[PDB]
Order: structure tokens, then sequence, then C-alpha cells
């Protein structure tokens, strides 16, 4: 099979050469991230960069999607899109925004399966040798789903299992904090805070755990429980 | 009840003020908008600045954020508190199908919807709109959505030119991909990407609604979650 | 004479249309602002064609995808020839140092650069807004003093809220002090404010003087950067 | 003395850290550079900078990484290693001649430290190659030689070529253009346009870009004053 690996951190980033050489145990792969939706009003411009195993890989000047388009034009046929390691996590509402499940998405939007992955941080800097084996895990039993399939994985930095979840979805309480600058001018700190303890079976839970979590993520954002008949 | 109108492409857009000004004909409005990321800025202080709305349009006590529609929200709450609703828009291009997700003006509805509040986002698929023309409809499509149970998260499409309303889905179509390689005058290569749908968008979806010429209002989730995947059956 | 406007806030700025009805009182006028400060090369420039605000008279006018002097390029093209391009009015100041990296200058100097006259037009300010029904007057004032000029010219021009006079002037070239303040993000992580500030005060005669003086300061402005005094 | 040495292409760039090791010849050096490739000082915000490390086949200096513009690292520089005698930038990959001195960032980082009372100067490369810094090493030392000797202080933009032959002071080349705009459609038939102004006759001999176009390493001192004189009184 053949594999495309992007990520939104960029071309240096350590955590897409981590995906890149976990995928190359199971099938080729070719490499496009950036230098989130489909560039589309101008040209995109990508070139040859090199890797630091050798993977044939381009560097683009656009979106984490442009890198999904691109990369099937210079390596199709592609299989599957792989999007990460992110630095940094991509759990709940956070989902929504993440250019790494971006790509994934447009992956799956073009009819090939694809995942996203993340390691959550902090204050601690993700060794990927040690997480190597969690990836190998993982990227073996998303090869074992029917397919196209699309998930977002997040990884503790040292897990200790794997378990399918739920997005966790919170209420959020809105904090602003009023203040000014050592030289007077006002300002606005904002530290909004989810209600709740994040429940049992969601991502933010299972990663709490020290698990892997897989969400598989749908594409229709509609809410069928509002949907109306015409008056 | 106390209306926060905001949007995302920044506080001189006619189409804010066309919004804020529908919506005053439902309760106490307040504008909180960029000067100019989708998420809440939390890693550093955001600037805001008391904005005198525009000389022909109505009073509206007024902010311009130096951040994200989401921090209009965040910060909106905090000075017009409390707020019963958060309407963003009218956006000058459309958000349909797939580009919900990338939205600007959709995640200030949706942040105000994570703080618990009903919201709505309103977007003309665009020449440019005549909001004197749709201020009839604006009005109808707000009637409407403040008849719903609450709290509600909508997101809606007003064609240039209404002949009706209809609620809607969010329009899900597969795309092949299109990669067209060019050079510019100086020879230099690039890539055009010129992705299509690989079918006409369906009845019932908001895309087919706005090409019919109707006003499209489709409820949202906040869950990506994919429920009929959680436990999946793995081969051997 | 026919007089292009634009300016660096965009189309919907009312700074811009301020300036183009003052402009319509001395030839036909013709719109194209911003919907970088270069002219986007060998990268295409998106382009529609706009209506002029409802209480304005009409302009013919374009929502330029590009940059201010991007605006002048596809100006002088669309509605060739074109005898004078007008910046602004900026919701800013342009004076002294600011100058050097303005939008709104960018756009004059790109006219002046085409073999045309040119002029930027900016109202400092930081506490309110500009009322440009009640600078009127003065606009009108100074465009008709810049037009007696020899031509071309290159003029950048500054007036107050509330102006009591006109003056040419220099502009302002003050020595700075390095001012920064440490300080901690959420995380205790360290950033820095940054407030560099004048060593001393406006030499009269310059832009920031003027100003103070509540005078429309207009100063002509060299292309040259080279510093004949040290080759 | 103390020397800051920043660019505009960020902390990663083969240009700054040539810069930096050449300047290291002539005083202490210490690097403050943008996290990734505005030019004026942030105020809206504060700005986040960290340590950064050398690698294990270079000499160390001490450096950090900003998330800020050119003109923010020179004034976080000041605070972090001040006092600092001279503010070098660059050097950048691609040139910076003529009338592309305006919007240079390489040139905007110089130009902060000189309003801050220090000397500084901007150097940038010309590249379809990449630069042979070892090659270009010794270019940069006789320039940098050149400009210590200079009364202080001073602001001065140098370009060297790939390959120089010779050292030139240079004054900028300002030449007229002539407008040239191309209309285009994109492959689903929307038109857009293509700007490919030129300049109106070629680059006159004693200029910047006359002096790369023959060999030479090009260093034109820069004035702040943007006021034409000429017409106080008009
Ligand atoms: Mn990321
Ligand atoms: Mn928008
Ligand atoms: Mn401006
Ligand atoms: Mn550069």
């Amino acid at each position: 099979m053949r594999i495309l690996v992007t990520n939104d951190d960029g071309i240096y980033s350590p955590g897409l050469w981590a995906l890149a050489e976990a995928a190359s145990q199971f099938g080729e792969v070719f490499v496009a991230a950036p230098d989130h939706a489909i560039t589309i009003a101008h040209p995109v411009r990508a070139y040859p960069h090199p890797s630091p195993p050798h993977f044939p890989a381009y560097r683009v000047r656009g979106t984490p999607a442009d890198c999904v388009a691109l990369g099937l034009h210079l390596f199709g046929p592609v299989d599957l899109v792989l999007s990460g390691v992110n630095l940094g996590s991509n759990l709940g509402h956070e989902i929504w925004h993440s250019g790494t499940v971006a790509a994934a998405k447009q992956g799956y939007l073009f009819g090939l399966s694809a995942a996203a992955f993340s390691v959550p941080l902090n204050g601690e800097v993700p060794d990927f040798a040690g997480l190597r084996p969690w990836l190998l895990r993982t990227l073996e039993t998303l090869l074992r789903l029917e397919r196209p399939f699309l998930v977002n994985v997040n990884l503790p930095l040292r897990p200790k299992g794997f378990l399918w979840t739920r997005q966790s979805v919170r209420a959020y309480e809105g904090v602003v904090i009023p203040g000014e600058d050592p030289m007077g001018r006002p300002f606005y700190w904002f530290a909004p805070r989810p209600l709740k303890e994040a429940e049992e079976g969601t991502d933010r839970w299972a990663v709490a755990q020290g698990f892997v979590s897989a969400t598989p993520l749908r594409l229709d954002l509609t809410d069928e429980t509002r949907l109306q008949p015409t008056l």
C-alpha cells in the first residue's frame, strides 16, 4: 500500500518523521508537509525537500489540506493519508480547529482512509523512540478497520494501553480578566474553563488515564435531532 | 433579551451592521468584532477598544477586538453580560457544506454555544450583497430562529435574492482531486488546485437550497464523534 | 484630470470614501482598494467590480485581493490613463519613522514610481475616530494647494482630527530608547513587552511637531535612500 | 566590543550563522532571530522568546529564538544582551537592492538598531544557486573590516554576489517603472491579473544593482530621513 504522510507543524517537526518511519513498516511512504482548507484562489508552490530512512518529500507553501491535494498529484495513487504526529493535543473541542485533523479529513474527502496523530504535551518533550511501538501498535490496529476510515488519535507520552473513544464535549464557563500593560494601556486575559470533568469513554479521559485514544470522526455536522419539515 | 453581534470580516463590514440592525428589532444589541485562528486566545492578553458605530446605522455600543471572532464572543460576554444570544455575520461569502468546518463566522456562533447560549451564523454567497433588500429576509429568519427551543446553534446562508426559506442538512460530498501544474510569467512552476465534487448537491442540503434561491438554515452539532464506529469490528 | 484613489485599510474604510469624495472636487475619480506592501509579482491577483457606498457619490470601483501597491498597478490598467494617485485617508498616523513601512505611503510611492504625482493622507489618532465630515474643508484645502505643485510630486500628509492650519514639513527623525518589560504567560513562561520611546521632543518644523500643534503636515518625500553625505 | 546579530529568515538560516561566525572575529557575538521567516516593533501584545542551543559541529553563541519581527529581535536583544555596540542583520538568502530596500525585513532590523543609536549593517546575497558561505566568509570578514573603521554611528546595506571579485561603495539604484498587467483565467474560467512591471532603463553605473551585476560586493550607506529637502519651499 502507498501512504502519504503530512502534518500541521511543518516539514522540520520530529513528529512528522516519527510518523513517516512508523508508517514505512506498513507500506511505501511519501511526505508532503507545510513549510486549513484547500487553496484555490491562487496557485501553490512546493519544493523537493530532503528527509532526515529516506522518504521522497516536498515542503509545501500552503495548508495541510493543500499538502494532501498536492501529494495525491505528486505520489498517486495513494491509499492512506496519515497526519502528524502533532506536537500538542487535539482533543475535544480542539478537533474543529486542528490543522492536523484537517489534513486527515481532506484525505477522507478524496475517498481515502486517513488518521491524525497528536501527542499531548506541556512541560515534557516527546520521546519518539519510546513511542514507536505504540505508534506501530496503533497503526496495525487502524489497518484492521473496514475501509475507508477517519480516526483521530492522541497518544500519552508513555502509553499503558489503547481505547476507542468518543470526542469529549463539555460546556465552558467564560472567564475574562481585565488588566493593563506596564505602560498603563488596558488589555484582557481570557481563561475559559470547562464546567465538569471529562467523561469516561472520551478522548480527553482516556489520555489522562494513560491510554492511547482513537476517536472515529464523522464528516456531517448536521444535528439531525433538530431537522424540520417545511411549513 | 440581550444580543451580542460579531463577525469574521471585521468591524467595517457592511454585513455586520446589517445583522446588528436586524437583530435590534428583537432585543438589546451589543457589537464586538475583529479589527481585521478561530479559537479563544489564552496565551497572552488581547486588546479591545470602544468603537463608534457607523453614521448611517442605528447606534450600537461596540468594541473592535484585536483577536479572533471567538475572542469577540469571550470579550462580549464580559463587557455586555449577561447575553442570551450570539449572532455572527452576515459574512461576505458562503459557508456551505465542507466550508462550515473552516468558517470563522461559524466558529464565533459555536463559541457562544459552548458557553451555553443560543447562536447562529449568517452568510451570503457572493457580486456584493444588497442588505437593504435582504433585510426582510433577515428579519424573517431571525423571527423563525427565535421560536426554536433554546439553546440552538444554526448556520444560515441567504442567497442574494431569497424566494423562500428551508431547514436543511449539511451537504457532504466526496471530491475527486484535480491538480493543474503551471508556471508564472517568470517561468517558475506552481500548482493550481481545483478539486471537484463527484456529484450535484442533493435536494434538502444547504447548497441545493441556496442554489434554488432559498434561505438555508442548518442546525449544527458539536460532537464530531462517528457514533457508529465506537466498537469497530477488526479484521483477523 | 483622472484620479486613482486607494488606501491600506480596505474598500469599507470610511477614510477611503472621504478621500474619493474630496478628490472628486478636482477631477474624475476611480477607486481600487484592498479587499505586504510591494507589487505582487508572478503570482495572480484577483479583483472585482465594486459598488460605491449608498451615502456617497458614485465612483467606479474595484476591491482588490492584493496590496495597496497592487491596487495602483491594477488601477492604472483598468482606468488608464491616470494623472494622480491619492492614498488614504488612513485611520492612523504616518509620521517620522512610521513612513518607512507605511502601506498607505507605499501605494503613493508606487504611483510616483510609475511616473505620476501622488500623495498619502493619514489622520493620527488613538483616542477617538475621525469625523470626515468635519475634515472635508481641510482635505479640500490640502488637495488644492497640493495641486499647485509642479508635477510629478510625492507628498505625505497627516491631518490632525481638528486642524487649525497647514505647513509644509520635513520628516521627524528621532533616536529612541529601548524599553523592555518582562512578563509571564499563564504557564509562567516568559514574554516581553516592548515600549521604545523617543529620546527628545520632535523638532520644530517636522511632521510630528506640526501635528502636535494642530496643523496639517505636508512632507515631500524622496525615493533615494542613499546617504550621499557618506559617499 | 559586543555585537547583536539577527536576520529576517529566522534562527535556522545558514546565512545567520555565517554572519555570526564572521562577526565573532571582531567581538563578542549574541544572537536574537525570528522564530520563523511586519517590520516594526510589536507593542500590541508581549513577545515570547526562547533560549536557542548551538549544534555539535558549531561554536556556541548565546542565542534566542524570538516570536516577533526582526525589529522585535533587536529590541529584545538589547535587553537580554545589553549593552550592545553593533547590530548586524543577515546574511539574508535573497537580494535587497534598489527599491527592495524599502520592504526588506533584513534592513528593517539594522535600521532599528540605528534608531536605537547603534551602528548597524544589513547583509544579503542575491541567489538559482545555494550560497557558499565558506567561499563568502573572506568577503564577510573584509566587509566587516571596512565597516568597523567607519565613523560611528553608521547604517549600511550590503549585498554580496555569490562569488565576489571586489568591493564598492554604492548608491541605491532608483529607476522609474513601466506597469505591465497580464490578465488570465484560472482553470475554472475565473479571471485574474498578473503583474510584471519593468524598469524603464538598465541600472546605472555606481549603483548597488550595477555593482552586483559586475561581481562586486555593494555597500550603500543609508539615510533615515525620507524628506525630499529640494522641495520644502515649492
Ligand atoms: Mn500544530
Ligand atoms: Mn469572512
Ligand atoms: Mn492602515
Ligand atoms: Mn528574507
